[PDB]
């Protein structure tokens, strides 16, 4: 049609990349995907309630923590409920309804409507007790108390969904390489390798004759590996590198169709710079003008009881009980495979059992096909995370595997999706097909809650923006998504991405007039506000969401309040006024603009955080961190959530102390003239006593623990927590100034020291009680996140921080010995940190 023309224009300024474009394709998996993922679309906007969809009720099925029962230590509940001047206090109890509440509240004044969380767009409906929803244990965990406005439920017509309108050995012939450019230092040789990959697996390989570097160098020879066509696993990559490693880039040897790759291609291949995700893609490098290109040849279709001994079940057991990153012998493999019947009935063995399968033989695979319909114990294990992550990194590429998974992933609640999902989402890079089962049950899930949805765009989009590598790929999965979000969603994404839009071209300008020069004279200041005028008017929009709290709503742009950081790059910190005239306090939205960071790498460590306080939360533990929000717009570009009243620890030794001159009671001296009351002094105090003790633990189990005083912050209300996860030595920061707040200091002790000691344990034996999960996520994060890691020490990490192998009471002595470090240590690395970082 003609109106599709510019849905598609839309559509293409929301993802950032045009979807139909085909100047880097050698096939049409991407059009075959953007056409088999319309089914999945229809089908679950068609499933969906309209009622529900449209008020995203954010609910949980966890029981509430121990914690949390603390304060309504009186059975009932208060829940404020405004009108348009006119409040009214209602108690209730915690297994109540909002609309039994509701109508136990026109019980009061006897002398349609839905209950809305005052200057939010968040709402309490559906059959679920009160305690279950999150924004009433938000307020409880921050003893705030429960406003909200009794209003209409929004007009699900707002959700409209526009309508839619051989048994001969495998060879190659490696013809030649071509790149513009040459003139480099030396004149080595070089060669082309060949490997049929499969899971990380290298099946064959083969190699050319080394050859003088030239513009153009040939070989026009055929490269006839050990390996039937008939042999070939759907999923096989045909993985060509050159070395003289310099550049690679993958094809599968099976197509989307089930169909055997034919004919000449010539692939454009992605270099290297001083194991990794990208090093998977099937995508080939779309600079074609500087990029190296490798000519071939593709000339070769269809697809088609003994009980276990007592010692050997005991080594079984051993091998399944080992962690994740331990390698299989080949004994370990032909034990895990010829007991494959036995090892079947033990989920926690299904990675190490699949990576032990012969995949590039066709009756290997073809009786593990016929074990996984034997799935029974796999189907009714309860679901774990962990376990269920690890089907889907790098190491298998079945669609198989992969896809039970995926089938237990199906269980998850949306507050669990919510979760993981950053990781689902990174972990799309690991399917070798475009359209998989994980993309579909991510496209899902999204179309199905709103929350869930706002957040799988943005996830999306952050990759879209800065990976070539995968760009495409998230590019059709995030159009499927915008097809059938709902117009409503599609008009508060235009809203955003406009306004970001705006402000990146804003923070570019302004970066560029100040190089490494921390001044932001009144030159800059000027200009910067100069141009937040333009945008005052009929540019940004009325408002926007919060694209990481999509609950709030930002207005005007308050330009007075607007300024630039006096940072290494250029921040740009804007204060917007809440735009709901049902908010509470006059507070104003702030967040940050900043350019020049690998912003995803701070996604991922605030989501593994998000992770380990929902894990200490299963043992009724609150160790109060501080996740802030964060997401990556573009290459290096993004906003941050500021904190409000909160400063680093630096800036407050820099109050006192002076210039660069440290004093130990600084900071107790500061918490104490900014507690409104003893009362408020002593809770405070607390709270610095528990988020010290989490973020200690948290960011030595990350290994980002030995950091420098600027980039820890801490609230006036005493809540501390670490920044700039952006990539002698020390565990983690443990000063002093901490200590002297718990009332330490040399090697002493104290009721609040030893309450830190404590907790810090209780804590850390927590989440050695999943090392598996955050082995499997620290390992997916390195991969997909990070630039490079080894495929052993950098993982390996984790491994030793877990203290994996110990028991609780050598673990428990492990991490109090961390403790002492820091405190023989004092302020020495503190004071270090001016010279750099290493090791």
């Amino acid at each position: 049609s003609e109106e599709s023309q510019a849905f598609q224009r839309q559509l293409t300024a929301l993802i950032g990349y045009d979807v139909t474009d085909v100047s880097n394709v050698h096939d049409d998996e991407l059009e075959f995907t953007r056409r088999g993922l319309v089914t999945p679309r229809m089908a679950e906007v068609a499933s969906r309630d309209p009622k529900l969809y449209a008020m995203h009720p954010w609910v949980t099925s966890k029981p509430l923590p121990e914690y949390l029962w603390k304060k309504i230590a009186n059975n009932c509940i208060f829940i404020v409920i405004h009108r348009s001047t006119t409040s009214q206090t209602i108690k209730v109890s915690p297994d109540d309804t909002p609309g039994a509440i509701l109508q136990s509240f026109f019980t009061k004044m006897a002398k349609d409507f839905v209950l809305r969380v005052c200057g939010r767009d968040e709402y309490l409906v559906g059959e679920t007790p009160i305690k279950n929803f999150q924004w009433v244990r938000h307020c409880l965990k921050n003893g705030e108390e429960i406003h909200v406005v009794l209003d209409t439920p929004p007009d699900p017509a707002l959700d409209e969904v526009r309508k839619e309108e051989c048994d001969r050995k495998f060879r190659v012939k490696i013809r030649g390489i071509d790149i513009p450019v040459l003139p480099r230092n030396t004149d080595l040789t070089v060669f082309v390798e060949a490997n049929i990959q499969h899971g990380q697996q290298v099946l064959c390989q083969r190699r050319t004759s080394p050859k003088p570097f030239t513009e153009e160098v040939l070989w026009n020879v055929w490269l006839e590996f050990s390996i039937k066509i008939k042999d070939l696993p759907k999923g096989a990559l045909l993985n060509l590198q050159i070395y003289c490693l310099l550049y690679y880039v993958n094809l599968l040897l099976i197509d989307h169709r089930f169909l055997l790759r034919r004919g000449e291609y010539v692939l454009h291949m992605w270099q290297i710079s001083g194991f990794n995700a990208d090093k998977l893609t099937s995508a080939t490098n779309p600079d074609k003008e500087n990029s190296m290109s490798i000519s071939i040849l593709l000339d070769n279709h269809p697809i088609a009881r003994a009980e276990m001994p007592n010692q050997l079940r005991k080594q079984l057991e051993a091998i399944i009980a080992t962690d994740p990153l331990n390698p299989l012998t080949a004994e370990d493999k032909e034990l895990l495979w010829h007991f494959r019947y036995e090892s079947l009935k033990h989920p926690k063995a299904y990675p190490k059992l699949f990576s032990s399968v012969k995949w590039g033989q066709q009756e290997i695979v073809a009786k593990t096909y016929q074990l996984l319909a034997r799935r029974e114990v796999w189907d009714q294990s309860a679901l774990d995370v962990g376990l269920t992550m690890q089907l889907l990194d790098c190491n298998f590429s079945d669609e198989n595997v992969r896809a039970i998974a995926v089938q237990k992933l199906e269980s998850l609640e949306d507050d669990d999706v919510l979760h993981y999902l950053l990781q689902l989402v990174q972990a799309v890079k690991f399917e070798p097909y475009h359209d998989s089962a994980l993309a579909r049950f991510l496209l899902k899930r999204g179309l199905r809650n709103k929350r869930i949805g706002h957040f799988l765009f943005w996830f999306l989009r952050s990759e879209i923006a800065q990976s070539r590598h995968y760009q495409q790929r998230f590019a059709v999965i995030l159009e499927a998504y915008l097809r059938g979000c709902g117009t409503a969603m599609l008009h508060d994404f235009t809203q955003q991405v406009q306004v970001i839009e705006m402000l990146q071209k804003v923070t570019l300008d302004i970066k560029s007039l100040s190089a490494e020069k921390y001044d932001v004279s009144s030159q800059v200041i000027s200009q910067l506000k100069q141009k937040l005028e333009n945008l005052q008017n009929s540019q940004l929009p009325e408002s926007f969401r919060v694209p990481y709290d999509p609950g709030l709503k930002a207005g005007a742009l308050a330009i007075e309040k607007c300024k630039v950081m006096a940072s290494k790059k250029k921040p740009l910190w804007l204060e917007f006024k809440c735009a709901d005239p049902t908010a509470l306090s006059n507070e104003t939205i702030g967040i940050i603009f900043k350019h020049g960071d690998d912003l995803r790498q701070d996604m991922l460590i605030l989501q593994i955080l998000r992770i380990m306080e929902s894990i200490w939360e299963t043992e009724s533990l609150d160790l109060c961190l501080l996740p802030y929000g964060c997401i990556s717009t573009g290459d290096k570009i993004g906003m941050i959530e500021i904190v409000k009243d909160a400063t680093t620890i630096a800036k407050i030794q820099q109050s006192t102390v002076g210039n660069t001159g440290f004093k130990d009671e600084v900071l107790n001296h500061w918490l104490k003239e900014k507690s409104p009351t003893e009362e408020k002094f002593q809770a405070a105090v607390e709270r610095f006593v528990y988020s010290c003790a989490g973020y200690c633990v948290a960011t030595f189990v990350l290994g980002i623990g030995d950091r420098h005083n600027d980039n820890i912050m801490i609230t006036e209300t005493g809540n501390l927590f670490h920044i700039d996860f952006g990539h002698e030595r020390v565990p983690f920061v443990l000063t002093p100034d901490f200590l002297f707040v718990m009332g330490t200091s040399g090697k002493k002790t104290s009721p609040h020291f030893q309450k830190f000691q404590d907790i810090c344990v209780k804590a850390y034996l927590a989440l050695r009680h999943h090392t598996n999960l955050l082995i499997i996520l620290f390992s997916m994060m390195l991969m997909t996140g990070m630039p490079q890691l080894t495929s052993k020490e950098d993982i390996e990490y984790i491994r030793d921080a877990l203290t994996v192998g110990k028991n609780e009471e050598d673990a428990k002595k492990y991490f109090l010995d961390q403790i002492e470090v820091c405190r023989d240590k004092g302020w020495t690395v503190q004071f270090n940190w001016f010279l750099h970082l290493v090791l």
